[PDB]
Protein backbone atom coordinates (compact mmCIF):
# COMPACT_ATOMS: atom_id res chain seq x y z
CA UNK A 1 0.00 0.00 0.00
CA UNK A 2 1.49 3.85 -0.97
CA UNK A 3 0.69 5.04 2.38
CA UNK A 4 2.37 2.01 4.32
CA UNK A 5 5.13 2.53 2.12
CA UNK A 6 5.69 6.25 2.84
CA UNK A 7 5.22 5.68 6.44
CA UNK A 8 7.66 2.72 6.64
CA UNK A 9 10.63 5.05 5.06
CA UNK A 10 9.83 8.14 6.77
CA UNK A 11 10.10 6.42 10.12
CA UNK A 12 13.57 5.02 8.61
CA UNK A 13 14.64 8.69 7.80
CA UNK A 14 13.90 9.68 11.40
CA UNK A 15 15.66 6.73 12.91
CA UNK A 16 18.91 7.91 10.57
CA UNK A 17 17.76 11.83 10.71
CA UNK A 18 17.92 11.69 6.67
CA UNK A 19 15.84 15.51 6.61
CA UNK A 20 16.71 15.66 2.50
CA UNK A 21 15.27 12.39 2.31
CA UNK A 22 12.63 12.53 4.08
CA UNK A 23 11.60 16.25 1.81
CA UNK A 24 12.10 14.11 -1.24
CA UNK A 25 9.52 11.40 0.03
CA UNK A 26 7.16 14.20 0.72
CA UNK A 27 7.48 15.67 -2.76
CA UNK A 28 7.80 12.37 -4.21
CA UNK A 29 4.02 11.87 -2.40
CA UNK A 30 2.84 14.86 -3.77
CA UNK A 31 3.89 13.95 -7.22
CA UNK A 32 2.48 10.35 -6.92
CA UNK A 33 -0.98 11.62 -5.08
CA UNK A 34 -0.76 10.25 -1.72
CA UNK A 35 -2.69 11.08 0.62
CA UNK A 36 -0.30 12.35 3.94
CA UNK A 37 -2.04 11.50 7.36
CA UNK A 38 -1.39 12.50 10.84
CA UNK A 39 1.09 9.74 11.17
CA UNK A 40 3.17 10.90 8.30
CA UNK A 41 3.15 14.55 9.37
CA UNK A 42 4.25 14.03 12.64
CA UNK A 43 7.61 11.72 11.46
CA UNK A 44 8.08 14.88 9.19
CA UNK A 45 8.01 17.53 11.95
CA UNK A 46 10.39 15.76 13.72
CA UNK A 47 12.94 14.80 11.44
CA UNK A 48 12.49 18.75 9.83
CA UNK A 49 13.50 19.79 13.48
CA UNK A 50 16.85 17.74 13.24
CA UNK A 51 18.27 20.70 10.86
CA UNK A 52 20.25 23.46 12.26
CA UNK A 53 19.63 27.51 12.21
CA UNK A 54 21.61 29.15 9.56
CA UNK A 55 23.92 31.55 11.02
CA UNK A 56 26.57 32.21 7.80
CA UNK A 57 23.37 31.59 5.37
CA UNK A 58 20.22 32.38 4.52
CA UNK A 59 17.86 29.70 6.11
CA UNK A 60 18.34 26.06 5.51
CA UNK A 61 15.91 23.98 3.39
CA UNK A 62 15.03 21.40 7.00
CA UNK A 63 13.67 24.55 8.80
CA UNK A 64 12.47 26.46 5.70
CA UNK A 65 10.08 23.42 4.39
CA UNK A 66 9.46 22.44 8.04
CA UNK A 67 7.37 25.32 8.77
CA UNK A 68 5.49 25.25 4.86
CA UNK A 69 5.11 21.43 5.93
CA UNK A 70 3.29 22.40 9.45
CA UNK A 71 0.98 25.06 7.48
CA UNK A 72 0.06 22.37 4.67
CA UNK A 73 -1.07 19.89 7.72
CA UNK A 74 -2.99 22.75 9.43
CA UNK A 75 -4.83 23.40 5.82
CA UNK A 76 -5.54 19.41 5.34
CA UNK A 77 -7.54 19.87 8.44
CA UNK A 78 -5.90 16.47 10.05
CA UNK A 79 -6.32 15.98 13.54
CA UNK A 80 -2.97 16.67 15.83
CA UNK A 81 -2.06 14.38 18.90
CA UNK A 82 0.12 14.92 21.55
CA UNK A 83 3.27 13.95 19.30
CA UNK A 84 1.35 16.55 16.91
CA UNK A 85 2.35 19.74 19.06
CA UNK A 86 5.68 18.38 21.09
CA UNK A 87 7.44 18.26 17.07
CA UNK A 88 5.82 21.68 16.15
CA UNK A 89 7.60 22.51 19.39
CA UNK A 90 10.81 21.09 18.63
CA UNK A 91 10.55 22.61 15.13
CA UNK A 92 10.17 26.19 16.34
CA UNK A 93 12.60 25.48 19.28
CA UNK A 94 15.47 24.77 16.34
CA UNK A 95 14.29 28.23 14.23
CA UNK A 96 14.91 29.93 17.52
CA UNK A 97 12.59 32.59 15.66
CA UNK A 98 9.67 33.58 17.81
CA UNK A 99 7.58 35.10 15.71
CA UNK A 100 7.02 32.61 13.27
CA UNK A 101 6.71 30.38 16.79
CA UNK A 102 3.90 32.51 17.36
CA UNK A 103 2.37 32.41 13.90
CA UNK A 104 2.18 28.58 14.34
CA UNK A 105 0.10 28.59 17.66
CA UNK A 106 -1.88 31.37 15.46
CA UNK A 107 -2.74 29.14 12.67
CA UNK A 108 -4.05 26.41 15.20
CA UNK A 109 -6.41 29.01 16.89
CA UNK A 110 -7.46 29.91 13.14
CA UNK A 111 -8.70 26.27 12.22
CA UNK A 112 -10.14 25.66 16.09
CA UNK A 113 -7.20 23.87 17.33
CA UNK A 114 -7.10 24.30 21.25
CA UNK A 115 -2.75 25.04 21.54
CA UNK A 116 -0.76 23.15 24.86
CA UNK A 117 1.27 25.38 26.76
CA UNK A 118 4.82 23.72 25.20
CA UNK A 119 3.44 25.28 21.57
CA UNK A 120 3.51 28.45 23.47
CA UNK A 121 7.15 28.10 24.85
CA UNK A 122 8.95 28.59 22.14
CA UNK A 123 7.15 31.69 21.63
CA UNK A 124 7.04 33.44 24.80
CA UNK A 125 10.64 32.25 25.56
CA UNK A 126 11.84 34.01 22.32
CA UNK A 127 10.33 37.02 22.88
CA UNK A 128 11.51 36.76 26.43
CA UNK A 129 15.19 36.04 25.32
CA UNK A 130 15.27 39.37 23.49
CA UNK A 131 13.38 41.71 25.59
CA UNK A 132 10.53 42.41 23.66
CA UNK A 133 8.16 42.29 26.32
CA UNK A 134 5.31 43.74 24.19
CA UNK A 135 5.30 40.44 22.07
CA UNK A 136 5.90 38.74 25.52
CA UNK A 137 2.36 40.17 26.57
CA UNK A 138 0.85 39.34 23.18
CA UNK A 139 1.55 35.91 24.05
CA UNK A 140 0.06 36.06 27.14
CA UNK A 141 -2.97 37.49 26.29
CA UNK A 142 -2.96 34.76 23.95
CA UNK A 143 -2.86 32.02 26.28
CA UNK A 144 -5.34 33.64 28.33
CA UNK A 145 -7.94 33.57 25.66
CA UNK A 146 -7.01 29.61 25.02
CA UNK A 147 -7.14 29.01 28.69
CA UNK A 148 -4.22 27.74 28.84
CA UNK A 149 -2.29 27.96 32.09
CA UNK A 150 1.35 28.88 32.67
CA UNK A 151 3.42 27.08 34.43
CA UNK A 152 6.37 28.65 36.71
CA UNK A 153 9.09 28.95 33.77
CA UNK A 154 6.38 31.41 31.81
CA UNK A 155 5.77 33.69 34.99
CA UNK A 156 9.39 33.25 35.85
CA UNK A 157 9.91 34.77 31.90
CA UNK A 158 7.05 36.91 32.04
CA UNK A 159 8.80 38.42 35.48
CA UNK A 160 12.23 38.83 34.22
CA UNK A 161 11.03 40.50 31.18
CA UNK A 162 8.77 42.98 33.11
CA UNK A 163 11.24 43.76 35.55
CA UNK A 164 13.85 44.19 32.20
CA UNK A 165 11.58 47.03 30.68
CA UNK A 166 10.71 48.21 33.75
CA UNK A 167 7.55 47.72 34.17
CA UNK A 168 6.62 48.02 38.10
CA UNK A 169 2.35 46.90 37.50
CA UNK A 170 3.71 44.11 35.55
CA UNK A 171 6.21 42.68 38.27
CA UNK A 172 3.50 43.12 40.53
CA UNK A 173 0.87 41.16 38.59
CA UNK A 174 2.99 38.25 37.92
CA UNK A 175 4.09 38.36 41.70
CA UNK A 176 0.38 37.46 42.14
CA UNK A 177 0.04 35.45 39.58
CA UNK A 178 3.17 33.41 41.19
CA UNK A 179 0.90 33.53 44.43
CA UNK A 180 -2.29 32.41 43.05
CA UNK A 181 -0.53 29.31 40.58
CA UNK A 182 2.75 28.36 41.99
CA UNK A 183 2.93 29.43 45.68
CA UNK A 184 6.72 28.87 46.59
CA UNK A 185 9.14 29.30 44.53
CA UNK A 186 12.01 28.04 42.79
CA UNK A 187 15.56 29.06 43.81
CA UNK A 188 16.02 30.71 40.18
CA UNK A 189 12.68 32.63 40.75
CA UNK A 190 13.30 33.48 44.23
CA UNK A 191 16.31 35.19 43.24
CA UNK A 192 14.96 37.03 40.65
CA UNK A 193 12.17 38.32 43.09
CA UNK A 194 15.15 39.62 45.78
CA UNK A 195 16.63 41.60 42.45
CA UNK A 196 13.18 43.27 42.22
CA UNK A 197 12.49 44.52 45.13
CA UNK A 198 16.47 45.86 45.65
CA UNK A 199 16.53 46.81 42.37
CA UNK A 200 15.52 51.30 41.76
CA UNK A 201 12.59 51.00 39.76
CA UNK A 202 11.27 48.84 42.95
CA UNK A 203 12.35 51.67 45.31
CA UNK A 204 11.03 54.40 43.34
CA UNK A 205 7.25 52.66 42.48
CA UNK A 206 4.87 53.50 45.25
CA UNK A 207 2.53 55.18 46.81
CA UNK A 208 2.79 57.59 50.23
CA UNK A 209 -1.35 57.68 51.02
CA UNK A 210 -4.01 54.98 50.11
CA UNK A 211 -7.47 54.03 51.24
CA UNK A 212 -7.18 51.35 54.07
CA UNK A 213 -10.68 50.89 53.67
CA UNK A 214 -10.69 49.52 50.06
CA UNK A 215 -7.28 47.40 51.00
CA UNK A 216 -9.32 45.59 53.83
CA UNK A 217 -11.99 44.55 51.16
CA UNK A 218 -9.67 43.40 48.99
CA UNK A 219 -8.26 40.95 51.54
CA UNK A 220 -11.39 39.90 52.77
CA UNK A 221 -12.51 39.33 48.93
CA UNK A 222 -9.63 37.25 47.85
CA UNK A 223 -9.67 34.50 50.42
CA UNK A 224 -6.82 35.97 52.50
CA UNK A 225 -3.20 36.45 52.51
CA UNK A 226 -3.38 39.58 49.51
CA UNK A 227 -5.06 42.38 48.69
CA UNK A 228 -4.15 43.04 44.83
CA UNK A 229 -4.08 46.38 44.80
CA UNK A 230 -1.03 47.51 44.40
CA UNK A 231 2.64 48.35 45.54
CA UNK A 232 1.92 50.45 48.91
CA UNK A 233 4.83 52.35 50.99
CA UNK A 234 7.75 54.24 49.26
CA UNK A 235 11.69 54.16 48.96
CA UNK A 236 14.43 51.43 49.72
CA UNK A 237 12.54 48.21 50.59
CA UNK A 238 14.75 46.09 53.26
CA UNK A 239 15.15 42.60 51.58
CA UNK A 240 16.09 39.89 53.96
CA UNK A 241 16.61 36.25 53.49
CA UNK A 242 14.88 34.73 56.53
CA UNK A 243 12.43 31.92 58.59
CA UNK A 244 9.48 31.03 60.13
CA UNK A 245 8.98 29.89 63.40
CA UNK A 246 6.59 27.43 63.90
CA UNK A 247 3.70 29.40 64.28
CA UNK A 248 4.40 31.44 61.33
CA UNK A 249 6.37 34.49 62.34
CA UNK A 250 8.56 36.04 60.25
CA UNK A 251 11.75 36.24 62.28
CA UNK A 252 13.33 39.11 60.73
CA UNK A 253 10.02 41.68 60.93
CA UNK A 254 7.76 39.81 63.33
CA UNK A 255 4.68 39.41 60.98
CA UNK A 256 2.58 36.31 61.75
CA UNK A 257 1.62 34.74 58.24
CA UNK A 258 -1.86 33.93 58.32
CA UNK A 259 -3.75 30.88 57.46
CA UNK A 260 -5.71 30.57 54.39
CA UNK A 261 -9.11 28.42 54.24
CA UNK A 262 -9.81 26.01 51.78
CA UNK A 263 -13.35 26.31 50.29
CA UNK A 264 -15.29 23.36 50.63
CA UNK A 265 -16.68 23.58 47.43
CA UNK A 266 -13.41 23.08 46.09
CA UNK A 267 -12.83 19.58 47.92
CA UNK A 268 -16.40 18.32 46.98
CA UNK A 269 -15.00 18.65 43.35
CA UNK A 270 -11.37 17.27 44.37
CA UNK A 271 -13.02 14.22 46.11
CA UNK A 272 -15.11 13.87 42.73
CA UNK A 273 -12.07 13.72 40.17
CA UNK A 274 -10.25 11.36 42.92
CA UNK A 275 -12.26 8.81 42.68
CA UNK A 276 -12.89 9.21 38.81
CA UNK A 277 -9.08 8.72 38.33
CA UNK A 278 -9.05 5.94 40.92
CA UNK A 279 -11.81 3.81 38.78
CA UNK A 280 -9.99 4.35 35.78
CA UNK A 281 -6.54 2.51 36.83
CA UNK A 282 -8.06 0.58 39.56
CA UNK A 283 -10.47 -2.84 38.92
CA UNK A 284 -13.52 -1.09 39.64
CA UNK A 285 -15.54 -3.66 41.42
CA UNK A 286 -12.21 -3.11 43.84
CA UNK A 287 -12.09 0.59 44.37
CA UNK A 288 -16.00 0.15 44.82
CA UNK A 289 -15.48 -2.23 47.63
CA UNK A 290 -13.52 -0.11 49.37
CA UNK A 291 -15.69 2.57 48.74
CA UNK A 292 -18.23 0.64 50.38
CA UNK A 293 -16.65 -0.52 53.17
CA UNK A 294 -15.63 2.94 54.01
CA UNK A 295 -19.21 4.09 53.76
CA UNK A 296 -19.37 1.49 56.90
CA UNK A 297 -16.59 2.48 58.93
CA UNK A 298 -15.23 5.16 61.31
CA UNK A 299 -15.26 7.90 62.23
CA UNK A 300 -11.37 8.31 61.90
CA UNK A 301 -9.17 11.13 63.07
CA UNK A 302 -6.26 9.84 61.01
CA UNK A 303 -5.93 7.52 57.90
CA UNK A 304 -1.86 6.11 57.99
CA UNK A 305 -0.06 4.58 54.94
CA UNK A 306 0.80 1.48 56.27
CA UNK A 307 3.69 0.31 53.36
CA UNK A 308 5.39 3.77 53.77
CA UNK A 309 5.25 4.28 57.89
CA UNK A 310 6.41 0.33 57.32
CA UNK A 311 9.43 1.24 55.00
CA UNK A 312 10.82 4.87 55.17
CA UNK A 313 14.24 5.02 56.20
CA UNK A 314 14.10 1.08 56.82
CA UNK A 315 16.10 -1.71 55.15
CA UNK A 316 13.45 -3.67 55.71
CA UNK A 317 9.59 -3.45 56.59
CA UNK A 318 9.18 -2.46 60.06
CA UNK A 319 6.72 -3.52 62.59
CA UNK A 320 7.66 -1.40 65.48
CA UNK A 321 7.81 1.51 63.14
CA UNK A 322 3.95 0.93 61.66
CA UNK A 323 3.03 0.13 65.30
CA UNK A 324 4.34 3.13 67.02
CA UNK A 325 2.94 5.29 64.59
CA UNK A 326 -0.45 3.94 65.03
CA UNK A 327 0.00 4.43 68.95
CA UNK A 328 1.45 8.17 68.27
CA UNK A 329 -2.07 8.94 66.34
CA UNK A 330 -4.59 7.36 68.92
CA UNK A 331 -2.48 9.25 71.77
CA UNK A 332 -3.14 12.64 69.96
CA UNK A 333 -6.83 11.70 68.99
CA UNK A 334 -9.02 13.34 71.32
CA UNK A 335 -11.16 10.44 71.96
CA UNK A 336 -8.51 8.24 71.09
CA UNK A 337 -10.15 6.71 68.04
CA UNK A 338 -7.57 4.12 65.99
CA UNK A 339 -6.23 5.82 62.74
CA UNK A 340 -7.23 4.06 59.76
CA UNK A 341 -4.28 1.47 58.90
CA UNK A 342 -4.36 0.95 54.75
CA UNK A 343 -1.99 -2.02 53.63
CA UNK A 344 -1.46 -4.32 51.19
CA UNK A 345 -2.80 -7.46 51.22
CA UNK A 346 0.42 -9.55 51.15
CA UNK A 347 1.47 -7.76 54.52
CA UNK A 348 -1.79 -8.74 56.48
CA UNK A 349 3.11 -11.31 59.64
CA UNK A 350 5.87 -13.55 60.76
CA UNK A 351 5.80 -13.00 64.73
CA UNK A 352 2.46 -14.15 66.04
CA UNK A 353 1.93 -11.13 67.96
CA UNK A 354 2.11 -8.92 65.80
CA UNK A 355 -0.43 -10.79 62.60
CA UNK A 356 -2.89 -11.03 66.09
CA UNK A 357 -2.60 -7.16 66.52
CA UNK A 358 -2.83 -6.38 62.72
CA UNK A 359 -5.90 -8.68 63.04
CA UNK A 360 -7.56 -7.16 66.18
CA UNK A 361 -6.75 -3.66 63.93
CA UNK A 362 -8.67 -5.07 61.32
CA UNK A 363 -12.18 -6.41 63.86
CA UNK A 364 -11.89 -2.53 65.47
CA UNK A 365 -13.04 -1.39 62.24
CA UNK A 366 -9.19 0.64 61.11
CA UNK A 367 -7.59 -2.08 59.24
CA UNK A 368 -8.23 -2.40 55.38
CA UNK A 369 -6.00 -4.51 53.35
CA UNK A 370 -6.12 -3.38 49.51
CA UNK A 371 -6.53 -5.96 47.12
CA UNK A 372 -4.34 -8.27 44.62
CA UNK A 373 -2.86 -5.86 41.98
CA UNK A 374 -3.92 -2.66 43.39
CA UNK A 375 -2.44 0.14 44.27
CA UNK A 376 -2.65 1.32 47.82
CA UNK A 377 -2.08 4.92 47.03
CA UNK A 378 -5.77 5.90 45.64
CA UNK A 379 -7.11 4.05 48.74
CA UNK A 380 -5.31 5.92 51.98
CA UNK A 381 -5.40 9.06 49.78
CA UNK A 382 -9.31 8.84 48.95
CA UNK A 383 -10.21 7.63 52.63
CA UNK A 384 -8.29 10.97 54.15
CA UNK A 385 -10.02 13.18 51.90
CA UNK A 386 -13.28 11.63 52.45
CA UNK A 387 -12.97 11.33 55.90
CA UNK A 388 -11.77 14.84 55.66
CA UNK A 389 -9.02 13.71 58.47
CA UNK A 390 -5.05 13.65 58.91
CA UNK A 391 -3.04 12.10 56.30
CA UNK A 392 -0.38 10.04 57.77
CA UNK A 393 2.32 9.39 55.12
CA UNK A 394 6.29 10.59 54.47
CA UNK A 395 5.32 10.37 50.85
CA UNK A 396 5.80 13.51 48.86
CA UNK A 397 3.13 12.69 46.29
CA UNK A 398 3.94 14.60 44.10
CA UNK A 399 5.90 12.35 41.54
CA UNK A 400 4.36 9.92 38.87
CA UNK A 401 0.36 9.11 39.31
CA UNK A 402 0.69 12.35 41.62
CA UNK A 403 0.92 14.50 39.04
CA UNK A 404 -2.40 13.53 37.99
CA UNK A 405 -4.31 15.64 40.82
CA UNK A 406 -2.92 18.44 39.81
CA UNK A 407 -1.35 21.80 41.16
CA UNK A 408 -3.41 23.63 42.68
CA UNK A 409 -6.03 22.10 44.90
CA UNK A 410 -3.84 19.15 45.91
CA UNK A 411 -0.56 20.87 47.28
CA UNK A 412 -3.11 23.34 49.34
CA UNK A 413 -4.85 20.12 50.64
CA UNK A 414 -1.77 18.62 51.51
CA UNK A 415 -0.33 21.14 53.15
CA UNK A 416 -3.25 21.06 55.91
CA UNK A 417 -3.62 17.52 56.16
CA UNK A 418 -0.57 15.90 55.63
CA UNK A 419 1.42 14.04 58.58
CA UNK A 420 4.91 13.23 58.52
CA UNK A 421 7.02 11.07 60.75
CA UNK A 422 10.77 11.90 61.57
CA UNK A 423 12.95 9.43 64.04
CA UNK A 424 15.77 11.32 66.28
CA UNK A 425 18.63 9.69 68.79
CA UNK A 426 17.11 11.00 71.81
CA UNK A 427 13.39 11.32 71.61
CA UNK A 428 12.54 8.25 69.16
CA UNK A 429 9.26 8.79 66.73
CA UNK A 430 7.93 12.28 65.94
CA UNK A 431 4.89 13.32 64.32
CA UNK A 432 5.13 16.26 62.50
CA UNK A 433 2.21 18.38 61.83
CA UNK A 434 0.37 20.66 59.62
CA UNK A 435 1.85 24.10 59.97
CA UNK A 436 -0.17 26.84 61.56
CA UNK A 437 -0.23 29.11 58.31
CA UNK A 438 0.11 28.55 54.38
CA UNK A 439 3.25 28.45 52.83
CA UNK A 440 2.49 30.82 50.27
CA UNK A 441 3.84 33.83 48.50
CA UNK A 442 1.61 36.52 51.16
CA UNK A 443 1.01 40.18 51.07
CA UNK A 444 0.20 42.29 53.99
CA UNK A 445 -1.82 45.17 54.73
CA UNK A 446 0.34 47.05 54.35
CA UNK A 447 2.20 45.96 51.88
CA UNK A 448 4.73 44.01 53.37
CA UNK A 449 5.82 40.72 51.20
CA UNK A 450 7.11 37.18 52.39
CA UNK A 451 8.02 35.27 49.66
CA UNK A 452 8.69 31.42 50.20
CA UNK A 453 10.83 29.09 48.80
CA UNK A 454 10.29 25.56 47.60
CA UNK A 455 11.70 22.39 49.21
CA UNK A 456 11.92 19.03 48.30
CA UNK A 457 11.39 18.22 52.20
CA UNK A 458 11.12 21.34 54.80
CA UNK A 459 11.49 18.91 57.78
CA UNK A 460 15.01 18.08 56.03
CA UNK A 461 15.71 21.26 54.93
CA UNK A 462 14.76 24.89 57.04
CA UNK A 463 12.29 26.71 54.02
CA UNK A 464 13.93 29.96 53.11
CA UNK A 465 12.11 33.18 52.63
CA UNK A 466 12.34 36.19 51.64
CA UNK A 467 10.98 38.95 53.72
CA UNK A 468 10.63 42.13 51.86
CA UNK A 469 9.58 45.83 53.71
CA UNK A 470 9.32 48.78 53.20
CA UNK A 471 12.11 50.74 55.28
CA UNK A 472 9.82 54.16 56.11
C1 LIG B 1 -4.20 27.13 59.58
C2 LIG B 1 -4.35 27.77 60.80
C3 LIG B 1 -4.48 27.01 61.96
O1 LIG B 1 -4.62 27.63 63.16
C4 LIG B 1 -4.47 25.60 61.93
C5 LIG B 1 -4.60 24.85 63.12
C6 LIG B 1 -4.59 23.45 63.05
C7 LIG B 1 -4.44 22.79 61.83
C8 LIG B 1 -4.30 23.54 60.64
O2 LIG B 1 -4.15 22.93 59.42
C9 LIG B 1 -4.32 24.94 60.68
C10 LIG B 1 -4.19 25.74 59.52
O3 LIG B 1 -4.05 25.17 58.29
CL1 LIG C 1 -15.15 14.14 66.43
CL1 LIG D 1 1.26 -8.44 74.38
MN1 LIG E 1 2.61 3.95 48.36
ZN1 LIG F 1 9.03 39.63 57.55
Amino acid sequence: SPEALLKQKLDMCSKKGDVLEALRLYDEARRNGVQLSQYHYNVLLYVCSLAEAATESSPNPGLSRGFDIFKQMIVDKVVPNEATFTNGARLAVAKDDPEMAFDMVKQMKAFGIQPRLRSYGPALFGFCRKGDADKAYEVDAHMVESEVVPEEPELAALLKVSMDTKNADKVYKTLQRLRDLVRQVSKSTFDMIEEWFKSEVATKTGVKKWDVKKIRDAVVSGGGGWHGQGWLGTGKWNVKRTEMDENGVCKCCKEKLVCIDINPVETETFAASLTRLACEREVKANFNQFQEWLERHGPFDAVIDGANMGLVNQRSFSFFQLNNTVQRCQQISPSKRLPLVILHKSRVATYPKNRALLEKWKNAGALYATPPGSNDDWYWLYAAVSCKCLLVTNDEMRDHLFQLLGNSFFPRWKEKHQVRISVTREDGLKLNMPPPYSIVIQESEDGTWHVPMSVEDDLQTSRQWLCAKRSK
